């Protein structure tokens, strides 16, 4: 999948500085998402083995019968807009979390974040 590289190019990042609110305005600049302003995005951490993994029984299970949700937790960090301006430089602030993660799959790789599950 080119949905996949996209997929992991939106959210994931293995190497992780801070988690803080420096740290999302500084992925979400690196990641081309300020242009304008993203208004939400989720990161997920540790390894791609494990997000993979969410496609099969090794860390999946169906839900809402088209998608997937995690057997393990992981580490993740919601980037959400404050301030209200759509143009950069983009303001964020930062929710650290470890959590399940529901993705859509196609051929066996994610293509897709559920980000409705961060929004909480």
């Amino acid at each position: 999948n080119s949905r996949y590289t996209h997929f992991l190019t939106q959210h994931y990042d293995a190497k992780p500085q801070g988690r803080d609110d420096r740290y999302c305005e500084s992925i979400m600049r690196r990641r081309g998402l300020t242009s304008p302003c993203k208004d939400i995005n989720t990161f997920i951490h540790g390894n791609k083995r494990s997000i993979k993994a969410i496609c099969e029984n090794k860390n999946g299970n169906p839900h809402r019968e088209n998608l997937r949700i995690s057997k393990s937790s992981f580490p993740v960090t919601t980037c959400k807009l404050h301030g209200g301006s759509p143009w950069p430089p983009c303001q964020y602030r930062a929710t650290a979390g470890f959590r399940n993660v529901v993705v859509a799959c196609e051929n066996g790789l994610p293509v897709h974040l559920d980000q409705s599950i961060f929004r909480r």
